[PDB]
């Protein structure tokens, strides 16, 4: 299962920005100058998507198992040559009783709209790269996502983020900070 997790988290991803989607069932196919690609609609998704074509999407794809799930977001409305926010990134790991350590960076938001896919799986491929995520069992250790609000989303990194999260999106404006908790 680990050994699973580190498989589907080291996948390549596809960041593909203002193109049109076009909404056939459950499914929103895309076509690049270089792929169709075909996404499931699993959660809540469903409900603001239209029938047919929907124009100026972005979506995050990952390749499951050519169909990804989720991550169709607004595209910007504006370019933003400059970041649209910046995010302090704390990540917890406990290197033994004996030893606790804090790496404290900047997380930059290019997205004013984000889908919960991109962040779980993008910060969980930076923590295999940088913090030996998956080198071990993952145990309790959680991503936390903090809103300006106070709201707050949770990926827990023992499991896949939930298909029916994957299309759940957020202002990236209003991200305060993430933490994880090795
Ligand atoms: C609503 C809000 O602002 N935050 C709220 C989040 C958020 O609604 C979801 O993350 C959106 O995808 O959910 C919290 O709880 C989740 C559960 O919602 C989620 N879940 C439950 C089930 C079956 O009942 N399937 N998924 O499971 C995760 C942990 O894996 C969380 O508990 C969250 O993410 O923290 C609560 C939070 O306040």
């Amino acid at each position: 299962a680990t050994q699973d997790l580190s498989e589907y988290y080291n996948r390549p991803y596809f960041d593909l920005r203002n193109l049109s989607g076009y909404r056939e069932g459950n499914t929103v196919t895309f076509i690049n100058h270089y792929q169709q690609t075909d996404v499931k609609l699993e959660g809540k998704d469903k409900d603001k998507i239209k029938d047919g074509n929907n124009e100026n999407l972005d979506v995050f794809v990952v390749r499951e198992g050519n169909n990804s799930i989720g991550g169709i977001t607004k595209t910007n409305r504006t370019q933003h040559i400059d970041t649209v926010q910046n995010v302090n990134l704390l990540v917890s790991k406990s290197t033994g009783q004996h030893t606790t350590s804090v790496t404290s960076t900047n997380y930059s938001i290019y997205k004013e709209e984000i889908s919960l896919k991109e962040l779980d799986f993008k910060l969980r491929k930076h923590l295999i790269d940088k913090h030996d995520l998956y080198k071990t069992e993952p145990k309790d250790s959680k991503i936390r996502v903090t809103m300006k609000n106070g709201d707050f989303y949770t990926f827990e990194l023992n499991k896949k983020l939930q298909t029916h999260r994957m299309g759940d999106v957020i202002d990236g404006r209003n991200i305060e900070k993430i933490e994880v908790n090795l």
